[PDB]
């Protein structure tokens, strides 16, 4: 129970957890430093409600959109890369998302990939970000061997890692239930972003490495904080939404500052 004090919303959610009526794609208990799987699920339900409320306000939707745009751009230019491609892919990704008629199909795809809830957390934070990080945490058998090769120039290691990323993304694209849907639109973004992150987390640049490491650190810390009952109030939905919003702005400012925007 640690420092957990009695909270209305939290206990309401915990009821559901004990019934078994709260679902999740991947347990993030240890990563997000929760007390237990039960604790994680309760807080998860609460966070879902919080974002569901938060994203009705169009100002906040704009905040998150703009934030994503700027942070990925900053990462890209700090990787000595041009952000134009990513900017366009991101943009029409959003324009596709805003179309209300796309959403049943999107629901089908995401459910087909294990997403158990149409929520900002489930889609953007868990399915898109934390999965990307968990992916670049464990590169293929082959890639690593190419990386520990003393004889290869690191320009070659660059193009090699790029090729590997494209190969993985290709195998993923082959399994698309829909050619031009949510996950495809996202696979283009991934096409323009994943190589950079990969060569940051695995490459020997050592200044791309620091930037990437700190980027990931900021995101993961943001999520940890979001699941911290002492950082945010799991008492009511309006209060949790207020706290999560402020946390978002804070950590955003921090990351922007680090990237030099
Ligand atoms: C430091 C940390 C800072 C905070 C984190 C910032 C994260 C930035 C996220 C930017 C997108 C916000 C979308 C706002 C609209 C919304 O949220 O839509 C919430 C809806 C549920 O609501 P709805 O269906 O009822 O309709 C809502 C009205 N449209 O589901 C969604 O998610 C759909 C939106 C999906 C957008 C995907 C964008 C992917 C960006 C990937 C970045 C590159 C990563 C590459 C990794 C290889």
């Amino acid at each position: 129970a640690g420092s957990l004090k009695p909270a209305a919303l939290y206990e309401e959610a915990l009821s559901l957890v004990k019934d078994g009526d709260v679902a999740c794609r991947s347990l993030r208990t240890e990563l997000l430093e929760c007390y237990s799987d039960q604790d994680f699920l309760a807080k998860l339900h609460c966070v879902r409600q919080a974002f569901q409320v938060l994203l009705l306000d169009e100002t906040h939707r704009m905040f998150f959109m703009e934030t994503g745009k700027q942070m990925i751009s900053g990462l890209l230019v700090k990787a000595n890369k041009s952000p134009k491609a990513f900017l366009e892919s991101y943009e029409d990704m959003l324009q596709y998302t805003q179309r209300e008629e796309t959403w049943p199909v999107s629901k089908m795809e995401l459910e087909g990939r294990g997403v158990v809830c149409m929520n900002f957390f489930d889609i953007v934070l868990d399915f898109i970000l934390m999965d990307a990080f968990e992916d670049l945490e464990s590169p293929p058998s082959s890639v690593v061997a190419v990386l520990r090769n003393r004889w290869l120039s690191d320009s070659f290691k660059e193009t090699a890692l790029a090729t590997a990323c494209w190969s993985v993304l290709k195998a993923k694209r082959r399994l698309l239930m829909v050619p031009d849907g949510f996950i495809a639109h996202f696979y283009v973004i991934s096409e323009h972003v994943s190589p950079v992150l990969a060569f940051g987390f695995l490459g020997p640049h050592q200044h791309l490495s620091e930037v990437c490491t700190i980027f990931k650190q900021q995101i993961v810390q943001y999520l940890k904080d979001m699941f911290d009952h002492d950082k945010v109030r799991f008492t009511s939905v309006p209060s949790l939404a207020e706290d999560i919003l402020r946390l978002s702005h804070r950590r955003a400012d921090i990351l922007m500052g680090y990237l030099g925007i």
